[PDB]
């Protein structure tokens, strides 16, 4: 037992808009918009941003591979485990 466990952390898979996979690399509240945010490294060019948002930098990807979105909002890959 994990105990616990209430978002994602840096360096995690999670899956987007429940279909779009790509690694996290900042976590917390950013400068344009208020609210803990969670970026996220797309895998594939179908994102916004590219690490920079209107300006504000954050991390460092590659274009079209980076998107910013609250942890609710994101899933653990594409299975969807049960209790038994």
């Amino acid at each position: 037992g994990s105990s616990g466990s209430s978002g994602f952390r840096v360096g995690e898979r999670v899956w987007v808009n429940g279909n779009k996979p790509g690694f996290i690399q900042f976590l917390g509240e950013t400068q344009f918009a208020p609210g803990q945010w969670a970026g996220i490294v797309l895998d594939e060019p179908i994102g916004k941003n590219d690490g920079s948002v209107a300006g504000v930098r954050y991390f460092q990807c590659e274009p079209l591979k980076g998107i910013f979105t609250r942890p609710s909002k994101l899933t653990r890959k594409v299975s969807g485990p049960s209790s038994g």
